[PDB]
This record gives C-alpha cells, structure tokens and sequence, in this order.
C-alpha cells in the first residue's frame, strides 16, 4: 500500500469559517496526513469561531488577518514565519461578493461591489502568494478554489463567476512566477456540495450524484502532496463530471 | 456581389486615442459601411487629440467621459441619447493598467494598481453595457477587445491578462443578460499589430489593424446575427500553436 | 456602404445533398457574392439530386466523387483544375456515421462503423485539402462544419462527436501546414436549424435558433478577404447556446 | 499520515512494451499500492519481453491480444475474467501511428495509415471499455494517456495529435456512459518523457528541450510523476473525478509567448 506522510510539513489555510466547507475539508485531510495547520480568521470578534475550527481539526495555530488589509497580511506572515519557521502549503479558500451584487443581474453590478468581490475573491490570492513566497519551501504549493461558472454562464453567480475567471488566470501567472523555485500553484474547480444547480447536477452528471467535501479535500491533499510534483498551473475539476456535459 | 449597408446606424466607440489602434480601425470600418460614429474622450485637455481623430474618421461626435466616473458615464449616455436618439453599436476598446503594475512580476502587483487595471479594463464594459442597454436597438451589439494572454501565460502582460480574463467572462454573462432583448455581445482576441509571432503563426505574418476592423464590422453587422458570447481570434492563427 | 465582390472566385462545395444543408446555405451566399460554384455528388444515381441543387443555386458545375475513394477524389480535382483553372474556396460539409453507430451507446460502436464515420467525417477533410492545396490561390481557404458535441457530451451524437473532435484538430494542423502559402482553414460550429428546437431556443441567449442563412453568412465572411487574418479557428454561430453552463 | 491501500484490487494494463514507459510507471505504482496487475502483450513472439516486464513488476499475469482484433480482445477479457473474477482498473497506454504517417506532413497522411492510427490509438479505448464494462466493479475506473498536441499544434505529431483529440472526446463520452454504474474514465495529459513511445514521434525531442526551458517548473516531468497521477485517478481519493483530462507537464501547457 501507499502512504502519504506529511509530518513536518506546515500549512496555512485561509478563508475558512465553518467545518462544512471545502477549505476545512482540505485542512482536515492535511492534518490527517500529518501536517501542522495554521488558520487565519478575519477579526478578533471571530476568534472564538476560529478556535472551534482549530479544535475540530485536533489542534491548529490561529492568526488574525483581513485579506483587504495589507498591513494585517504582513503581520500574519511574520507570525507564520516565527511560529513555523517556514511554510509548505497555502490553502486559499477565500471568496466573497456583496449581497447586493449577488442579487439581480451581473450587468447591474455597482462599481464598489464589483471591485470588492474581485479584491477579496481574486486579488487576495496574489496578496498572500507574494508574502508566502519567501516562506514557501521547495516542493511547496498553493491551492485555491474555483467553479464552472468561471468558464460557462451559470445564472445567479454574477460577479463571483468573473472573480473566479480572474482567480484562474492568476493561478496560471503565479504558477509561472513561483515555479522556478519549486512552488506549485493549482486551482480546484469543485461541483456543488442553490438547490437549483445542486439537484440538476445529481441528475445530469455522469456519476449521477453530487461530490462531497471529502472528495475535494482528497484532491487538495493530492495536489499539495509530493505525489503531484509535476502538476502546476492546473484547474482540476472534481464535479462528478458535470462540466463535460452538454 | 453582396453589400453591408449600415446607413442610419449609430455607433459609440470608446477608448480610442490614436489612429494607429484597433478601436480606431473598427470605427473606420463602421464609417466606411455607412454608420455614424461618436467618440468618447477621457479629459477636456485631450479635446484637440480627439478632434484630430474625429476628422481622420471623416467626422464624428465627441463626448468627454472617464470610465472610472459613474456620473460622467451617465452624462456620456445622456448626450448620446440626445444626439443619436438611440444606439446600434458600442465598441469597447478601453484598456489600461498602471505602469507600475506592468513593470516587474504579476505577483508583485500593488492592491490599488491591480484594482485600477480591473476597474478600467474589465468593469468598464459592465458600466457602459448597463447604460447602453436602454439605448441599444434590436440587432444592436457590443464588441470588445481582448488578447490570448487571458488563457495562456504571456510574460509581462501581468494584470492585463487577468483583466482580459475578467472581460471575457463578462462578455459571456452580458451576452446572456442582453441577448433576450436582441443585443449581441462578443470579444475580438487580436494578435499584435512581434517578429516571433510572425515566425510562429500559421500565416507567417502579423495581422493588420484593418483585419481587426473587418472582424469588428462583421460581428456588429447583421451578417453575424447568429453570433453572441464569442471570443473570435484574428491573430493569423498564432494561438492554435502549442510551440514556439 | 461596404461590398463583398467574389466575382472571378472559384468554390468547390462538398457534402451537399439538399437545399436545407448548411453547405448549401454557404454555397448560396458565395454565389450571391459573385463566385462560381462547383458541387460534388457521391454517385451517378445521385446525379438527379445534384442537378436540382445546381439549378437552385442559379447555376453550378457538377462532379461525381465518393470521398472514400482516392481515385475519384483525384479525378474530381483534375476536373476542377480543367474547368476552373484553380480554386479559391473549398466548403467541406461532409458528415456521416452508419445508422447502427448512431443507435444505442457510443461504447457499443462497432469497429467498422466507427472507422467509416471517422473516415468520411474527418479524414475526408485531409484527403480533399491535400488535393486542393496545389489549386488553391493566395487568399484562398477551406471551411468545414462542426458541432459543440466535439467538446461537450451530447448524448446520441455518439461517434459523430468524436469525428468532429478529430475534424477540429485536423483543422488546426491543416491551418498550420497550408497557412505559409496563403490558405486559411477554419471550422464553423453551427447550432441546430429548425421539441428539441424549443429546448435550444429556451436556453440560448438570443432565445431562438440560428438560421441556415446565419451559417451561410459566417461561411461567406470566413472565406472572404474580410477574414484574411483569421485561421485555425472554430467559430460558433449558435445564438450563444454553448456558453451556457446550465439548461434554462 | 494517510494510506492508499489497493490490496485485493485487480488491474489490466495495456500497451506496455518497456519499463521506460508511462504505462509501466502506472502499473508499478499500482503494484506498490497493493494491486494485482495483468499485462497484455501484442504477439506471442514478444512473450519473452512481456515476461521480463512481469518480473520487473514483481509478478503479473500475461495475456496475448492485439487491439485491432475483436476476437482476440474477447479472448483477452474472457481470460482476465477467469483469472480475476472481476476488474477494478483498466490502464490504456496503447498508442500507434504508422511511420509513414509520422514522417512528413499531416496533410499528406495516407488513408490506410490515418485509419490505422485512429483505430489503434483511439478506437481501442472504446473496444476495451466495452469489454471491461461487465467486469468492472463499483469504484472501478479506466485511465488513458494523451498529450498537448491534441489541443494545440505541435509540429511532427501529425495524426497522433488527431488520434488523441479523438481519444479525449471518447473519454468524455465513455465517462458519461459508464458513470451511472460507478465507473470513472479519465485521461492523463503527460508532458514529454524519455520513453520508447517517444522515439516513434519525430516532434518529441523538440518538445522535450522546449519544456525544460519554458515550463513553469523549468524541468521535464518523470514517468513516476505520471505513475502517481494514474494511481491517484484510479484510487478512491479521486472518487469525484471523471471525464477529466489532467495535465502533468510541469505547467508547460499554460504557457503562451
């Protein structure tokens, strides 16, 4: 049998606020594999919520940081450097779009809402990748989350679809720029884990079912682990084959 | 023989600052096909340059407006509605990224610069599309410019590549939202208008701005009435190559 | 006002057997534009049908040739060379898959049926492009038809989907090899032309199906000098249907 | 730590003729994970070579079968069924194009050569998938190999690029048709690797140097990296993945200028 032993490896998981999320599933698999995890949380008032996530994982180091504040991101990574000495994996599970932008039509998106969605959902990957670069050890990597709406029109996804398109293009450019130092950058396009798409996916996908957060966690583990050492700049789909359907 | 007659059609061309540009090329072809053109210009201090452009087109209305200012965009379309009564075509040739963003690596892009690039290069399509919607007549259309860097890594294009990815995704969503009312939205992915491109491209030469202008005219004309949400490449076939 | 004048231009249109074909729509637009057209017909027993098509176009030269027979393709282009002196456009509207292959599942396609579909639907472009190469003048081009099932799974299309995937990849490699001499090669991915039609209309951004004229116009454009900078491209004329990630 | 234990799993690996091949690499990782492997070999005169391969894998059943012969493929699967009772994985590493087709221009490909390339390289996936269907258990899967040339033009790959385009479309359709029964179908798009198969592609050496100098990782991948991706896709870790073409090419394909 094969064994994936990530003991000694260090991971920073961002944008997670609940145990029922893609970001937490990846963190859980990373911990199961033996890696030590650090979780960022947006504001001090969210510390207790983060603490519960840390406990659910069986232990994790916490750091406060709002991804829209460069000063706080600097603090976060100085903190990660001091506590871990370096970094191996970075899980980017940050995503946000104002409610106003998500209600209605994409064409009606307000300037401020559009920019905030792009800033938090796409630019944040750039912001953290740059600060993680000095800490990332050879064989390390960054993995983010995306969705099919980035390439095809999925009604009611609006600016998030555009943000994910920006995120995926960012993944390619970051893979190119961080690749020479042995750091890989990939995106995971997950299927649904609303009821509109969710139910239709189970009916139309080749596997005739929706994926689970564990299946995303498993792909995240694979992509970050040395087993995926030759894979970078990729957008890998774990959607039960839904996206290949016409 | 066949003819494309755009007599009576009205076009708003934005982002044009030079005669040697893709946006101008499209405006020129629309004019040749018989349509009337209105050119937007960014600041009043650029009025003289704008007037030279209008004159080079054989006449064009001019409207001042900076796409980062919603109030100016409102004024732009109020003026277009008053002068034209309606609108048939909108040519979005707006593209910009702060110099600092284009210098160095993409990973080093500063927050403010990154957002300004996306705001001017991608969101602007949304901003103008929303304002053009009420004015656009049936058979109307919106065309924008893009580059293949949106899908493949082209070193040094940096944030502009990401902006184009956002632009192309916006084209698809806008095609979906404006299509029911008969408005088409498409993007033109043009090659450079360098020597490496000529050596690698199937046609072994670079495209000309006229070739981009012709594709723009086609997409906007009723000849392409069944086409929307597309990114059409006019690059002498360069992007199909997996090497060189 | 702009004008497209293809008088003096020569086009060979293949795979057309009816006025409702996309190939006929393109031929009609080319003729309307001023070009002279040549139509191939598979066998003498189909000569009557070809003659009606020629008449429907307002006049056209006919040539017999089955695309699975190299000698007949050799005779076709020898005939085209003699009657036209050269060639400007080649419209490949050939498509076929044995009914057995189209009934049931793709996984159950029989060996001979699978190969015949690929041979007629994809290899034929290579075969005709090779023979047209010596005749195609600068600024000339080849355009073929395809469907999005080549990239997305459209049940029931079965082997034709795979054939179209092969056709599109062939279009790219041919664009690469014929491009240095001024020949353009592109594909047109058309949507359905009219229950099934209602579904497409409901999901397509334009909320309607495309017309055969819309395919004809894209074919005219791509072959015309207006598209001189375009090659190796697969252009969709489907009312935006394929951009939708979910049926409406 | 985590473990991928495939003990009791049965795999049929086809198209392998040398230890320096992507197909062998996947079979090796499968064996290392605990799976039992059966290798097909094209002709009885290659039995000695096949035996050396089996030995190198630490043991593996051998079955003679040429993918262009339906009766032989029937006997192959009848044999696999008799020996394994069922099947979990099918690795399709079969690829072939006549030398004449590969030498010269794609536009000059002869009819018979073109059809043979497509028949062996693409149709074979369909032929073996159909026969494997009744033998494949839930959680089962089929994985095949492909490369960038299928989507973008790489000089000198000629008909193989076309065959891979057909192979990839076949993967999507087979994923759709076998998915209901819990069987997954995926393709691995590998970057250049010094293999016996690569020698048969005139446009390989060109690609090989290019990748190392142009890919984000600034190096070529190894067959082991392809082997690992194959193991992953076939294992339960990839249970939600199907109809996908996964690139393991050091990021080369995302590059433009």
């Amino acid at each position: 049998m094969l064994t994936v032993d990530l003991s000694g490896k260090k991971a920073l998981v961002m944008g997670v606020t609940n145990q029922r999320s893609l970001g937490f599933a990846i963190a859980a698999k990373l911990k199961e594999a033996g890696a030590e995890v650090a979780l960022s949380y947006q504001a001090e008032r969210l510390r207790p919520e983060a603490e519960k996530l840390a406990e659910a994982l069986g232990g994790a180091l916490l750091f406060r940081a709002d991804v829209t504040q460069d000063e706080e991101l600097d603090a976060l990574f100085a903190g990660v450097k001091e506590a871990f000495g370096g970094l191996d994996y970075l899980v980017h599970a940050i995503a946000f779009a104002p409610r106003e932008a998500m209600e209605g039509r994409y064409i009606d998106t307000r300037r401020q809402d559009w920019l905030l969605a792009l800033e938090v959902s796409a630019y944040s990957l750039v912001a953290v990748a740059r600060r993680a670069e000095p800490l990332l050890r050879e064989g390390g990597g960054i993995v983010t989350l995306t969705y099919y709406a980035s390439e095809k029109v999925v009604p009611k996804y609006n600016v998030m679809a555009i943000a994910k398109a920006a995120l995926e293009a960012s993944v390619r450019y970051l893979a190119y720029e961080l690749g020479p130092k042995g750091v890989r950058v990939n995106a995971i396009s997950a299927g649904p884990v609303f009821t509109k798409m969710y139910d239709r996916v189970a009916q139309t996908a080749p596997l005739r079912r929706n994926i689970t957060q564990e299946e995303v966690g498993n792909l995240g583990l694979f992509l970050l682990s040395p087993l995926a050492s030759g894979i970078t700049g990729e957008v890998v789909y774990v959607d039960a084959g839904y996206h290949i359907m016409g």
